[PDB]
């Protein structure tokens, strides 16, 4: 999940 969101950056 971690991964998912960080792709914003």
């Amino acid at each position: 999940l971690a991964a998912a969101l960080m792709q914003a950056l």
